[PDB]
């Protein structure tokens, strides 16, 4: 398993809105489309939200994603990751019931309450939205992603229980610190996925000072008992995506994290963003991990053991 | 100017409880007598909060800090700094107002909403608390210390109107980059009082490496328009400090921030914790800055220039 | 500007001194194979050339004038890319020795060593030792008493008699001090940026090729020279690729070859400079970067032109 | 446990890389470093780093019979740990630099890591004219010093000189000096824990920066984990500043008239002592303690005071 670098696809995300882009995927169809081909490109596990298909809000309902898990596991065998952050407005209960409902393999976890800034996007994208919910949503200066110690300790209990395990989203060097105390405490056993999110308004920013430093951070903290991925929003994923692959770590990609391919050109698929990172990590003489060598490495229960 | 070093004491605060020392401030005499003292021992900046007489709780009402205020003034020409933190419960709405009406040379405004953990604090106190209050508060796994985007912005417009300034506390990285998109739109001008503060749970930890990072941050995105202050919690109160004045930043103590003198003995008073940073200054061959040159670093309007 | 965003140099070191003709039947010996090497290396991507010889009857290093004249005139006839002449040559060299390629040739670029350093090369014992044909591959080896001298006065007699024939350098940086030294020169005015600053990683007796220690180079050269350099990176042996793309992700430039590095990937040997090219174009493309072409590089390093040398 | 909090301060009272027209406090004759010595113990220094030099000329001396009227007299004042010099004057060779540590087989001597440029011709635009010794001028003038300490150097001083029950202070001037120590200490040529001390600020090594301290420390905690002992050196103005920043970090500290003449602005520092006073009050304002002699031989394993050759 040395030199398996894991691709992660996140194919839509809630943060951005349709009017960003026409390839953003919003339908279930589009969506298990992208994970479909994300995987069949090289990505060993999928990232998934829902959206209405009505007007292509943030759906974290139980039966929005009904449409969409047992549609790419009849395609594909790749690690399916389903949210739990949802949209950042969004409460633990709302959030927390697909994952505990179809006891996935991995569920994100989001490891501290934070500000969560869209606004800065207003100032590209205001001319051409077609919802006012999105202008309502990138407008709100008042965005709070609540993650409180109590609210991380109920998730780890509920979805550990259905062998759930997690990626632990860790937005800045306190996140890492909150990991540690519940790990400390045996809450979460390792290997831990413990992926760094770099570059999102709330969160570290995306200068190498800020990767290195979680690195080390996370070197410090958890020793070998981890596993690391890393997210570069933007125009930063694949700058950090070739960081990461480059220093023993794993790599996210997808439209959830970044709209772009390259200065001026949105990228039209999330396939597309693999390859890019595909041939970043053989360029590297490194291999892309399948979803088997991506389940040993992380400890995962197997995709025949998922409730859909 | 060159060689100076402002020590802010900060005397009571609001995270430790009174059946945690006796010698944490409660009365309002109690309180003043702290800062009057704090301030002979060489501390230029005094940060403060105020308590119930009662049961010791956190009282952030303007008529709480009216017999605390003008009894300093009239002892000391030290910088009077008042909390906008309050209890991290506290909406921004009830925190505001005595900065809102007492128009102080200094406010503290925190960047970032952020987890505030103080369950650790039960392990060793537990059993020595006397009050139900005390029991509830540090037991709380899901405070959210609430700071977003709007209400920053909401602080900075109504505070600064009567020429106050910011000391900027700064609980992770994430809170530096948050302070730079309000530098870079204007709503707040230079010099920036930077407060770093390492060790809180649910803020970054306070290893030389964490230090290291939030001052490489902010010597990036500010450059030569900040002072650096730092805040080392507990146990780690003089080693951070010693850190920042070697490096031209400057320090905070006070029993706000932590109880100790040493293993297993209780600092007895605010001044004492002063006397020790003073004595680590003088070491470096550095003089303590007085409240005028403090005034200066910090481009303050003035001791006799507020509403007390 | 626009020309010139997102533009990354690829500088590749076709043969050396350190490597040895046992260690790889591809690292390059005779003139003609390292002008194979090199012109292959150019049509692969890469606008710089550093270049060493060597003795075609032994493979041993040879830094002499004569060693390059079959060498430079023929690559210059087959390819516009920027030649960069060693003025290190085998770090058991006197200066002396090591200056009269680039002082007679006048480069556009020479390669100046900005310290004296220890230079370890029994590391290679381990794996090289047995299947070593030559004694003076054993000699060499095995010298734990190398002495890279890199004085201050030296670096200046090297800044003062080269610069004077319009020849600019790489200034090749082992370890923070390197960098300290190289300021030390920058503010005397001895050397006018932008300086060509390449950090070099994993030598016995440098800094190693840890991500810290890429980040500490990276940090110190950003503070003492700002925006007047230009940094390029050589991870030695198996982090060569690793570290490029580090380089490349963050705004520098790359440099590979089997001076550095005998290998392509797991278990396989690289048969070809160009195939080093071709996995750093990989990377730099993967990041929606692109490879600079010699102009290009021309510019990036304000250099003299490729019609102003002595060859 | 008892241990914890306990700071060894090393005095190292002159060196070779001041001279005597620099400073008329810097000691020069036998006598005037055995009381730099002894004062520096009695200020609170656990540890002396010793070179010595000509009483004619102030040159530096590294000849066994330079040291005999040294070491036994500040042993009979003190039981301060006498550490003694393998680098001498940079310009030297390494069979001149070895003799007295081999000859008197102390309980500590200076081991440095790596062959290094040594620049001391900036100190010209301070002190160039008040230079009286032609000795001075043309040493600190001379673009040309390599600091001699091979792998096959190292080696050597590590055979011989451990043979005599002597531990090293490996002096470490840049992250390559670290990684050098690595390769020995994994070949078992030096045992645990290792006395590591990072240089900053010589011309010809790492800077004084605080990213140049915590490059050097993280680098160390990587390589060597919790077999080693830390001690930094802030040449210069730096002093003080690098002394407070490992004091705070769980290091120790080194002073002395060998590394800055200065005290303050445009004050030359008087003894060597001023200097571990200040030192002891960084480190007892930060509420820990200064280490005594005992305490300094059990943190770096040493062999004891009454087990040397003198
Ligand atoms: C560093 C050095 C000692 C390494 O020599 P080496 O032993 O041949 O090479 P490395 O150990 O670094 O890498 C080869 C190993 O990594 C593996 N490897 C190489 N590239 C790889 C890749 N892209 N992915 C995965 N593995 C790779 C090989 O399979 C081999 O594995 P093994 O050790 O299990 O057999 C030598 O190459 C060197 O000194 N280079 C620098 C020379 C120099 O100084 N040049 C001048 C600079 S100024
Ligand atoms: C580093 C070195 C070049 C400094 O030389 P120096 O000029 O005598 O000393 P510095 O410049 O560092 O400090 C003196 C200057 O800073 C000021 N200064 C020094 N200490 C100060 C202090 N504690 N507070 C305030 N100012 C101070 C002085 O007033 C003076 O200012 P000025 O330049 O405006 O006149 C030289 O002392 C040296 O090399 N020391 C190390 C020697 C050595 O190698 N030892 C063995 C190492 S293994
Ligand atoms: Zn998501
Ligand atoms: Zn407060
Ligand atoms: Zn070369
Ligand atoms: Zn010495």
């Amino acid at each position: 398993l040395n030199g398996k670098v894991i691709i992660t696809c996140a194919v839509t995300g809630a943060i951005h809105t349709p009017s960003m882009s026409p390839y953003l995927p919003v339908s279930a169809s589009e969506i298990t489309d992208a994970a479909i081909g994300a995987a069949e490109a090289g990505a060993a596990v999928i990232h998934l939200h829902a959206r209405h298909e009505g007007d292509g809000s943030p759906d974290q309902s139980v039966e929005a994603f009904n449409p969409i898990l047992g549609v790419i596991k009849q395609a594909s065998d790749a690690v399916l990751n389903i949210t739990t952050g949802g949209a950042p407005t969004m409460s633990i209960a709302e959030r927390i019931q697909p994952a505990q409902h179809y006891r996935p393999e991995l569920a994100s976890l989001n490891m501290g309450t934070m500000n969560f800034g869209l606004f800065p996007m207003l100032n590209r994208y205001e001319s051409q939205l077609k919802h006012q919910w999105e202008r309502n949503y990138l407008g709100n200066k008042d965005i709070i992603f609540r993650n409180t110690f109590g609210d991380v300790e109920h998730v780890m209990t509920t979805l550990g229980a259905g062998g759930t395990r997690f990626e632990f989203e860790c937005y800045d060097t306190s996140h890492l610190y909150n990991l540690k105390h519940f790990y400390d405490r045996g809450l979460v056993k390792g290997p831990l996925f413990i992926q760094t999110v770099f570059g999102l308004m709330g969160g570290i920013g995306a200068h190498p000072d800020d990767v290195l430093h979680m690195k080390r951070t996370a070197d410090r903290l958890f020793g070998q008992d981890y596993r690391w991925s890393v997210l570069g929003a933007g125009r930063n994923q694949l700058n950090i995506a070739a960081m990461s692959a480059a220093m023993g770590g794993h790599v996210r990609v997808g439209l959830e994290d970044n709209l772009w391919a390259g200065k001026g050109r949105l990228a039209e698929t999330n396939a597309q963003q693999v390859r890019a990172a595909r041939q970043i990590v053989e360029g590297l003489g490194l291999e892309v991990a399948t979803p088997a060598e991506a389940r040993e490495l992380l400890a995962l229960k197997g995709g025949d053991q998922v409730n859909f």
